[PDB]
């Protein structure tokens, strides 16, 4: 018996979570926006008996975990992974600031009211949390785990890059800041920061044309034609799996608590993917564009180091490598669509 609330379950990572969690026999309470997405989940799993789901219509709003802390107090450890990845933002404060920092409130005074047995708590972030954009692009820097972006909140407004970089920033201050100003804080806290996530979908059921996904940097290669250019996109990324595993090392070990955990494999641009692509999937070489081995070049001369040593250790696994996550994920796309 060891009760975990997931919330936001039917996402990308969350599911990798969940299923990952599952198999490791903890009983997994997840939170979803309608009973759709939860009697789906439940589906996808086959109705396990260690699996229930409850309602969050809205992660952000107050007391929006009031009910299920309430009615669930077996559980110990909280894994928040619910924030809005994209809109189609008119107003960045309105939109998506604002939601991010006085909604991350409103899940840790919800559990600091009613989260009575929660003893250890995970909340994912970025590593756009993390990397100053100057300081990212010298090559000579070495960026860590103390890192903090220093964007400004006027700069965050300027337009939705911005915005999306200045909400992870905001609300994982706001994340520390709250077990700073608040006295018989009976949870630890641990924070997952993760450059762009690769990978394979949980199921290769979820795949949709375009996935609402950072593997829609992948995928916007594959629809791509011989005759275009290749656009430009390059940083670190790590695999959804390692990302989805480092979420549980996260409250299992003891080492994890008060820590911010930088997860990245490695470093890509748009040549990287075209070029593992072209290499290991004959069916689809001469039917999307070429340039071979700009990345190493570029990525030694426009990105800094991520040194994220201190995590590795402290997680102890090894990661999945470009080539097998591009793989994994190309591989699921192809055979999803028939
Ligand atoms: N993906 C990446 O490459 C990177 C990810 N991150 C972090 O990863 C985390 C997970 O996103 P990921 O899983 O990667 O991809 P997803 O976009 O698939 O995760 C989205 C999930 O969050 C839920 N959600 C978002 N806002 C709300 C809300 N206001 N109320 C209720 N549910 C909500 C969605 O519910 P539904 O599906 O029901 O609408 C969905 O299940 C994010 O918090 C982001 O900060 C950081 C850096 C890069």
């Amino acid at each position: 018996p060891i009760t975990v609330i997931v919330s936001g379950a039917t996402g990308f990572i969350a599911q990798h979570v969940v299923k990952q969690l599952l198999a490791k026999n903890y009983q997994v309470i997840g939170t979803v926006r309608s009973t759709a997405k939860g009697d789906h989940l439940l589906k996808l799993f086959n109705n396990p008996k260690n699996l229930s789901y409850e309602i969050v219509e809205d992660v952000g709003t107050k007391g929006a975990f009031d009910k299920v802390l309430q009615k669930h107090g077996e559980a110990k450890v909280f894994l928040h992974l619910a924030s809005p990845f994209h809109f189609n933002v008119t107003d960045v404060e309105k939109e998506l600031l604002l939601p991010a920092v006085d909604g991350t409130k409103n899940v840790l005074q919800a559990i600091y009211n009613f989260g009575n047995n929660i003893e250890k708590v995970v909340i994912t972030s970025s590593y756009a949390a993390i990397s100053t954009a100057s300081k990212e692009a010298d090559k000579n820097a070495i960026i860590t785990e103390k890192d903090w972006n220093e964007i400004s909140w006027q700069d965050a407004l300027l337009n939705p890059v911005n915005g999306y970089r200045g909400s992870k920033k905001f609300a994982e201050k706001a994340a520390w800041d709250f077990i700073k100003s608040n006295d018989n804080v009976k949870f630890s806290l641990s924070t997952i920061n993760p450059s762009f996530v690769f990978g394979p979908q949980s199921f290769g059921s979820e795949i949709k044309q375009s996935l609402n996904t950072s593997s829609e940097i992948i995928n916007s290669i594959l629809k791509l034609k011989p005759n275009d250019s290749i656009p430009a996109s390059k940083g670190g990324w790590v695999d959804v799996r390692d990302v989805a595993k480092a979420h549980i090392i996260a409250f299992e070990n003891e080492d994890a608590k008060n820590q911010r955990i930088l997860l990245n494999s490695g470093r890509f641009t748009s040549q990287s993917l075209v070029d593992i692509i072209n290499d290991k999937f004959p069916d689809l070489k001469g039917k999307i564009p070429v340039d071979p081995g700009s990345d190493k070049s570029v990525i030694a001369e426009s990105l800094a180091t991520i040194d994220d040593t201190k995590s590795r250790e402290l997680l102890g696994f090894e990661y999945y490598n470009l080539e097998q996550s591009v793989y994994d994920t190309v591989e699921q796309i192809v055979n999803a669509h028939k």
